């Protein structure tokens, strides 16, 4: 039991800090705005994409897991910070569960960790948002492409990229990017997020998404 | 007559700053290892292209030129360094070119400036390229998901990617790409190009390519 990071009113009960920094960042990336009433995430991580996204809108959010152990600690850490009635976790195959909730989102977004691959990801995004829907996704910045080729089959529009690099002289190793069912052409770049100063202390720029 | 910024034993005969700079961005890009023993510039931005790469390789260039006032300036250029038997152009479209030298260049560059369209650019890179062969090309970031998924269209995978931001805090305005004909998946993404600092100024990694 410890705060989430310097998130006020947030608390949760380890597996990777870099793991559940991505999940952070890309919790924080999210475009949040008013037309976003209904959010799913593909993968939350121990619900800590939804406890931070919860912080910045009402909108109800229903989280998609697949293994049984992780839908528990998501829903303890949901109850632990009283939020069972904006966030809602369900035990399912995000395959299965995106046939049924056709056309539902406003925003999909997701953190990845049956055999569920990347293009089913996408494919499942795509079955799940609403006309001009938004798919959020933070990953490996070796598929960038890979993943807006398969944005682009299922007809998902790249919208914003930013990448993160460890050092200013290292090559980005993670990217963030999001995406519009049925949207537009033409992209956005957003500055890119260096996260450590050259001693190996973290940088401003990351740290102001440490809190709220 | 002016020296080429500092690049030694280089001169030429001014259209935007901005644009040269891209073209000697684009040049400095370019992977020159030993298997590139013939290249092919698609746009020469008055042989700025061709007189930069040639300060790192004895390669054969070919530079494309559609244009002829343009072929004129170039070839000027070309004989004023005494280059004319490394340095080639041709005055042709692009179109018709790469249809009449398939499989032909081990890298093809363009800088963009008959309807030439950035589909008939990418098109035309595939048919010029020898079996492994690397497409690099220097554009606006709004169009860097369009351009990755032409590039898959006709069988190039996107390798290196580089973005260019003026400020810290800014957007990224360009990209630099490559790509492999008929390689294999899987992309770096360099460290982002900061071209100056907070004052306006100049950063030093900029500067390093304005001379050898």
């Amino acid at each position: 039991l410890n705060d989430l990071l310097g998130y006020k009113n947030r608390k949760l009960y380890n597996k990777m800090f870099n793991f559940t920094l991505d999940s952070v960042l890309v919790a924080r990336f999210c475009n949040l705005n008013s037309k976003k009433k209904k959010i799913c995430d593909f993968g939350t991580n121990n619900a800590v994409i939804p406890l931070i996204l919860s912080k910045y809108t009402k909108a109800k959010i229903i989280g998609v897991e697949i293994q049984n152990k992780a839908v528990e600690i998501a829903n303890e850490n949901i109850k632990l910070n009283g939020l069972e009635d904006q966030i809602e976790i369900v035990h399912a195959d995000i395959k299965e569960f995106s046939k049924l909730h056709n056309q539902e989102f406003d925003l999909v977004v997701c953190n990845p960790p049956i055999l569920i691959t990347l293009e089913d990801i996408i494919k499942s995004a795509s079955r799940c948002l609403k006309n001009k829907g938004n798919f959020t996704i933070v990953h490996r910045s070796e598929r960038l492409s890979e993943i807006i080729n398969l944005f682009y089959k299922y007809n998902i529009y790249p919208k914003r990229l930013r990448l993160i690099q460890s050092k200013k002289t290292d090559n980005a190793k993670m990217i963030l990017l999001d995406g519009i069912y049925q949207g537009n052409e033409g992209m956005e770049i957003l500055p890119t997020l260096i996260t450590h100063n050259d001693d190996e202390t973290y940088t401003d720029e990351l740290l102001k998404y440490f809190h709220d």
